[PDB]
């Protein structure tokens, strides 16, 4: 039967859930701020966009121990990145990107205390710290030592000196999971239950919001059918998300189910309500306040070029051009096995920024959600393993 797919030792199904066959590609795109001065003086930001910077991923999920008479399994998804100079636009070490200096933006919200605002302000004046800063693509991505964080270490050592969009994340995991193997049913295959032992999320408001649904996102149960809707829990995005059925496609050799990410997921609605930390005050349709799970930094997740978000957002930054073709997030699954064939995962990263009279560095700047960069986590199935799947099916 089609019940050949479960996590059990040695089986072809489980086999590659350990080391997957697929050359997954992550591509970074940065927003270069071309009129930083005027941004401060109060104009509308003008950005240019540089990318792709393409890394190839190495995925191995280790630290495995089974349990509960064979119905559960625990591991960590481990992930690393290899830079390809040919398939990227330029060299991440050579090329420069001018953009927000987040450590200062962060230590500014990190100060909720009046004497802290006072003192932490003194720092920026004396150290000659500006709001907009120029770094190398490699630096922003991976790490650079900031003059400001360097100090905070000498005081409050728990805080790391370095900063990078991904810092200390090359070769590490997104945390320790436990997946329900497909024994108890074919439906609960590679579904998630306990993440760091947390059987629900702590930091949203409503229980619905806090809940953990669906797979890790690299796979689904067999018999995916046109009507039914799929749940996914990407870690870096901080919430449980779901996809809907679009249409029938053929990718490489196989039949496929096109699944996009529907609008009702990121909008202002009674269902999505509990994701607004200000007790029911929402930022708008199409963005997320991730500032809780990002350590308290002013971070806003969104879709590339604000796609699916209230036009009032696309309006705030000139140089934004969302189109469904480039900026959506689809996935193409095999309706029988629940295997992912053609998939492109695209989300953005923004810093919430507004004027502050206490801090001279923020100047007259507009109150807005300000984009730093976005990425495409893609994948494509080659010819060699297309036949092998056509075989097994
Ligand atoms: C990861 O995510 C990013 C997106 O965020 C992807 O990068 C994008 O890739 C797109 C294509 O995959 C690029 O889009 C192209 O942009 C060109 C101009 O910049 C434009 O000329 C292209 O338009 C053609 O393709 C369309 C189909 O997409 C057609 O409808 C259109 O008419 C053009 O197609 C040709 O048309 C002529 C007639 O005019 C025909 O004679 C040709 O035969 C047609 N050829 C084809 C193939 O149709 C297209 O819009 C986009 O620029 C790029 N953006 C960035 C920022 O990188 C990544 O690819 C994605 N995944 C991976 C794995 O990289
Ligand atoms: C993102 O935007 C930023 C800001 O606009 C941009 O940074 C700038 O990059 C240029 C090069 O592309 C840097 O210009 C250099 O500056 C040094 C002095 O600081 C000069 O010595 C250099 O002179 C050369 O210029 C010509 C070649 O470019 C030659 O004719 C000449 O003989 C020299 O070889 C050069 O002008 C500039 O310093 C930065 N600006 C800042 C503030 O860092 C960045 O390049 C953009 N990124 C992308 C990917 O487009
Ligand atoms: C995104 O979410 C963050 C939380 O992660 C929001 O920050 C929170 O803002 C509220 C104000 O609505 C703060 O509440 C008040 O703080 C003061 C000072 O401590 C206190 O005396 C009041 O009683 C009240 O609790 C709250 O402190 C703050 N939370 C954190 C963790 O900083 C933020 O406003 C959201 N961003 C946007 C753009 O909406
Ligand atoms: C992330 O770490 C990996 C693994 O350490 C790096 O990839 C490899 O390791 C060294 C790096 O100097 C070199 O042998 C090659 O670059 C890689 N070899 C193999 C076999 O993969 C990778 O460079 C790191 N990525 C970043 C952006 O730092
Ligand atoms: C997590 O999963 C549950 C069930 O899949 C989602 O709650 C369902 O929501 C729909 C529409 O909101 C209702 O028609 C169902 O009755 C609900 N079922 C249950 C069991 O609650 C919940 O929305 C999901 N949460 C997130 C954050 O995705
Ligand atoms: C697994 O799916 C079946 C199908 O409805 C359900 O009976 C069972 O409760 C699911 N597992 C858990 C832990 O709920
Ligand atoms: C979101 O919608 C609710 C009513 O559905 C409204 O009370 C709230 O103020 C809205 N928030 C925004 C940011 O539009």
């Amino acid at each position: 039967i089609e019940k050949k797919i479960v996590l059990r030792n040695g089986t072809e199904a489980f086999d590659s859930w350990e080391k997957p066959p697929l050359p997954v590609y992550t591509q970074f795109y940065f927003f270069n701020v071309t009129n930083p001065e005027e941004i401060l003086r109060g104009e509308t930001p003008r950005v240019e966009e540089v990318g792709p910077y393409t890394y190839r991923e190495l995925r191995n999920k280790a630290n495995i121990q089974f349990g509960d008479n064979g119905t559960t399994i625990s591991a960590v998804s481990n992930k690393a990145y290899v830079f390809e100079r040919d398939q990227s636009v330029g060299d991440p070490k050579i090329d420069l990107i001018r953009t927000l200096n987040i450590p200062v933006l962060t230590v500014i919200e990190w100060s909720q205390v009046h004497f802290l605002r006072e003192i932490i302000e003194a720092m920026l004046k004396a150290y000659q710290q500006k709001l907009f800063v120029t770094h190398t693509v490699d630096e922003l991505l991976w790490g650079y030592k900031d003059e400001i964080l360097s100090l905070i270490h000498v005081f409050r050592p728990d805080i790391s000196p370095y900063f990078g969009l991904f810092y200390e994340k090359n070769g590490t995991n997104d945390g320790d999971y436990v997946f329900l193997t497909g024994e108890d049913s074919y439906l609960n295959f590679t579904k998630i239950v306990e993440w760091n032992g947390k059987t629900s999320l702590d930091w949203w408001i409503t229980d619905k919001c806090n809940m953990i649904n669906g797979t890790d996102g690299d796979s689904f149960h067999p018999l995916i059918t046109k009507d039914e809707v799929l749940y996914v829990f990407p870690s870096d995005f901080c919430r449980s998300v779901y996809i809907t059925f679009s249409d029938y496609e053929s990718v490489q050799g196989l039949p496929a189910f096109r699944y996009k990410v529907p609008a009702e997921i990121l909008a202002n609605t009674s269902d999505n309500a509990g994701f607004c930390i200000p007790e029911g005050n929402c930022l708008g349709s199409g963005v997320l306040n991730v500032s809780i799970c990002k350590n308290g930094a002013p971070i806003i997740m969104s879709f590339p070029h604000f796609y699916q978000a209230d036009e009032r957002f696309v309006s705030a930054i000139e140089g934004m051009h969302p189109n469904q073709e480039d900026h959506e997030t689809f996935v193409d699954i095999n309706p029988l096995t629940g295997i992912i064939l053609k998939a492109a995962k695209r989300f953005q990263i923004n810093i919430y920024v507004k004027k502050l009279d206490d801090f001279v560095e923020t100047g007259d700047i507009r109150t807005m959600v300000f984009p730093v960069m976005y990425l495409n986590e893609s994948v494509h199935i080659d010819k060699e393993t297309a036949s092998r799947l056509k075989s097994m099916i």
